[PDB]
């Protein structure tokens, strides 16, 4: 719908569950030297459900939108969902994998197949939530 | 443009969903879950005989059913249950089948483009169903 | 091409947000407008500070078309001579209605334009201007 | 440039919609009027003067969204300025937006009306705030 | 070339609008001033050193959009880094708006301004506040 680019501008601007969680069942972190992005990851798990995310760190404006996304992605959802969600987003973008119409909003970040010198810059937070999920 | 215009409120309703929150008396409410996309809704009315005095929606998924939400809570406040029922009909008839669009949907034709987005509908017409759940 | 697409985002602008939109208590006139093809309606309320248009206003639930026309129509009218608002109203008819070519003097009004090849649709941007016809004696 | 193309056309919006030192001006040293009835635009500008500088100045009127993004960047290129340096701008902007003349950076925020160049039914639209502006302070 | 512009276009849109780290620093170890005498566009950068570390920086000025929206984007980009990885950065920055060079990756946000390489008249906006940046680090 093309609207994926007020996604990306919202998320930027506006991202979601960033900050800390008080009380998280587990936690990891992720960095990028080069474009200096970096992004810590936190999860609160009840069961096998992502009751609760929230990630920090700095970095441009397409890691910070993809961090957001990413939380809003899988918060709710269980392990196993999610783990889904972020090998098949790695797809899209790393191996320039064919979209999928589950990842709702995620495909905003389609572009980032082409340019795959930033495509860091997108799975830094997903990378970080597997490290944290495992 | 139509294009233009149709993209335009999209985004706006988007980037602001009229009547989000919740309805402390309200008459009855009711619940949707997403299983393609999992997109999760509920919607609030407060009902005055059979006028919908007022509406609210809750919950959260794609910018789509976001989008969408807010445009049907936008077309039925205030109007007849009947009424809102009419229009559910209408933008389900455009939405899940080609039909040709009904020009009485007004603001709500932007979404005519799901149309040509399965696994999307879905997201389109949650709200709708929610809605209708919610008026019995 | 920084201004080829300007027109656009003036419409689009106008959509989102629509100018003079409110009411007229004490209006010198009123009248209003309504298309059961779209569903639009509108309210027209002016300020007659004698052969002057002072201020202008309009109410009413409408489809995106009908809130920018009336939104642009209310800044192109507003402090006019009644003459002047009229001339203005067939001017804009004669571009959207019969599709002829668009008085340059229309200025913003041209972001409408496209209208005149949507027949559909023609009814939703005209509907303020019939109103300010009514009201505007 | 396409991204620096699309800035330009965020801040002509800007300007069009919020236009900076719109109003009238108390004390004002002098004003003048201008009409460009080919498009329907009309504006007035009002300086505060205080020795070879403008101290203050404003604009008022109404038009297209073009002349009012113009008056409200023309406010903004020339307050506080000189008067010959006012001119000197005017000229420049002009012999952009008529002459399609190569504009120097100079005109800074300005730059994003160089398309008119290109537009001959537009270029009064443009230029009517700056006419008014060399008559207001001659 | 459509998918980052647009947020590209976005980026250099908030920058400018609400340029971050604009206003004077106080503990300031160093600073320095830079000016494009015909733009008008004038910067101050000023920057708080602990051991070769620049622990925050701020800048001041007035200008066109591209010079604002610039300085913004530097100081984001320099702050908390080693005053060598500054200069690196700033070298990256020149070499793809200056010699048109294959930008950098590591620019991240920065790249925004890549456009800028294509109208080398307004280039000096692009890069001004770097130069002050360098001169304060010298
Ligand atoms: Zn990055
Ligand atoms: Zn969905
Ligand atoms: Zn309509
Ligand atoms: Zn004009
Ligand atoms: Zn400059």
């Amino acid at each position: 719908d093309e609207l994926y680019r007020e996604i990306l501008l919202d998320h930027y601007q506006s991202p979601r569950n960033f900050g800390v969680l008080p009380q998280a069942t587990k936690q990891a972190g992720g960095m990028n030297p080069s474009c200096g992005d970096q992004v810590e990851v936190m999860v609160l798990l009840e069961g096998d459900t992502i009751a609760d995310i929230r990630f920090q760190g700095q970095g441009c404006a397409i890691s910070t939108a993809s961090a957001s996304l990413m939380t809003e992605a899988v918060k709710g959802k269980k392990v196993a969902e999610a783990l889904e969600l972020s090998r098949k987003f790695q797809a899209m973008v790393v191996e320039g994998a064919p979209p999928d119409p589950t990842l709702g909003d995620l495909l905003a970040l389609q572009g980032v197949a082409k340019l795959p010198a930033r495509v860091k810059c997108a799975t830094l937070a997903w990378h970080a939530l597997e490290e944290a999920l495992r």
